[PDB]
C-alpha cells in the first residue's frame, strides 16, 4: 500500500496473508474454511496465516492453517487478469474470534464514489521498494466504469474495477495482490492489477468479487 496508514493490530480480522516460505500474497477470510484471494497468487503450497500484524514476528494472536486445495476461476485468463479471483480452503477450520474472523459476501455491487478500506503487506513506495512488517490500510473510492476505461482503454473488463486517486500518490502495490477491498462492510473487490502504484491517472484495478457470488457459494458447497 503507498500512501496509506498502518492500520492497527488485528483491526482488519479477515486480512490473510499467504505464504510459501514468505508472504507474497493477501486474501480474505470468508469462513472459518475458506479464503479469496486472486488467481494470479496461485502457488503450489500455500500456508494461509491468520490473525497477523508484523508478519515478520509471531505476536500470539495468529493462526497458521495450511491450504488444503487451492481453485482458480474457470474463465481466468492471466494475460487479462479477467476473473482474476481464487478460492483457498483451509485443512483445518480457523477459529473464529475478535482478531480472526470472516467477511461478508456482497449481495449487490458496490457504488461508484464508494469509500473502500484496502490492506496489505505490499510495497509502500511509487518509486523503488520497501516492504513493510505490519498491516498497511488504504481507503480509496470506486472509479466511474467509463473514468476506469479511459485510464486502462482496451484492458477492462465488466470484471474489475477501478478504486484510488487520478492524481496518484495512493494505491495498492505488489505484494497487495489477492487482498480486500471492503465497502460497506463486504468483500467487493480483490486487488490485482494497476501500472506501477499511485502513478498519475493509472488508479489500480480490482477483481468485482459481486460477479463471482454465485461460483464462490457453489464451489464452497461442493469442497
Ligand atoms: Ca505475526
Amino acid at each position: 500500500i503507498v500512501g496509506g496508514y498502518t492500520c492497527g493490530a488485528n483491526t482488519v480480522p479477515y486480512q490473510v496473508s499467504l505464504n510459501s516460505g514468505y508472504h507474497f500474497c493477501g486474501g480474505s477470510l470468508i469462513n472459518s474454511q475458506w479464503v479469496v484471494s486472486a488467481a494470479h497468487c496461485y502457488k503450489s503450497g500455500i500456508q494461509v496465516r491468520l490473525g497477523e500484524d508484523n508478519i515478520n514476528v509471531v505476536e500470539g494472536n495468529e493462526q497458521f492453517i495450511s491450504a488444503s486445495k487451492s481453485i482458480v476461476h474457470p474463465s481466468y485468463n492471466s494475460n487479462t487478469l479477467n476473473n482474476d479471483i481464487m478460492l483457498i480452503k483451509l485443512k483445518s477450520a480457523a477459529s473464529l474470534n475478535s482478531r480472526v474472523a470472516s467477511i461478508s459476501l456482497p449481495t449487490s455491487c458496490a457504488s461508484a464514489g464508494t469509500q473502500c478500506l484496502i490492506s496489505g503487506w505490499g510495497n509502500t513506495k511509487s518509486s523503488g521498494t520497501s516492504y513493510p512488517d505490519v498491516l498497511k490500510c488504504l481507503k480509496a473510492p470506486i472509479l466511474s466504469d467509463s473514468s476506469c476505461k479511459s485510464a486502462y482503454p482496451g484492458q477492462i473488463t465488466s470484471n474489475m474495477f477501478c478504486a484510488g486517486y487520478l492524481e496518484g500518490g495512493k494505491d495498492s502495490c505488489q505484494g497487495d495482490s489477492g487482498g480486500p477491498v471492503v465497502c460497506s462492510g463486504k468483500l467487493q473487490g480483490i486487488v490485482s492489477w494497476g501500472s506501477g502504484c499511485a502513478q498519475k491517472n493509472k488508479p489500480g484495478v480490482y477483481t468485482k468479487v459481486c460477479n463471482y457470488v454465485s461460483w464462490i457459494k457453489q464451489t464452497i458447497a461442493s469442497n
